């Protein structure tokens, strides 16, 4: 039993645009762009939608990056959550209610102002790999135990 979602990281040579999240579901902490897959449409798709609606941007092509799961201990719904990289972006972030974007340095990544498990695939993303992920939760500050793996196809 799991839930798509999608999560899309704005990748360049040297910088990643991060948004800050105002509200709902990770508000507080800095994530890259993305939500919920609707009835009807491709999870790429819905990573491409998701990125113009929370941030502004349009991408073209999209590329697959990894695919996490997270339980949340006592939660009956696993998040199943597809992760794209794109290095080629229209337009400027904008910020809205819901998102403060902002470029970091790849040196400067705020890994203690983010959702716990980016500290361990977020590095990955970073060097052009692709993984399958699964993180246990109790909270959203508690990494129970966790599997990343390396993988040749996401
Ligand atoms: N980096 C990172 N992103 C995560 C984690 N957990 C998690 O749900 N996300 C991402 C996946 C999605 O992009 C987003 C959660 O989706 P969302 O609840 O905001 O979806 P939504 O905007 O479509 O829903 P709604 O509130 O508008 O109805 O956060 C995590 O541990 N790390």
């Amino acid at each position: 039993a799991s839930r798509l979602y999608t999560l899309v990281l704005v990748l360049q040579p040297q910088r990643v645009l991060l948004g800050m999240k105002k509200r709902g579901f990770g508000a507080g902490r800095w994530n890259g762009f993305g939500g919920k897959v609707q009835e009807g449409e491709t999870i790429e798709d819905g990573a491409r939608r998701e990125l113009q609606e929370e941030s502004g941007l349009t991408v073209d092509a999209l590329h697959k990056v990894g695919q996490i799961v997270f339980e949340f201990v006592g939660e009956p719904e696993l998040m199943d959550v597809h992760v794209f990289c794109t290095d080629s972006i229209q337009g400027t972030p904008v910020e809205s209610d819901e998102m403060r974007p902002c470029w970091f340095q790849l040196d400067q990544i705020p890994f203690k102002d983010m959702w716990p498990d980016d500290s361990y695939w977020f590095p990955l993303l970073l060097q052009k790999k692709k993984f399958h992920g699964y993180f246990k939760f109790q909270g959203q500050d508690t990494i129970l135990d966790y599997t990343l793996r390396e993988v040749d196809t996401v």
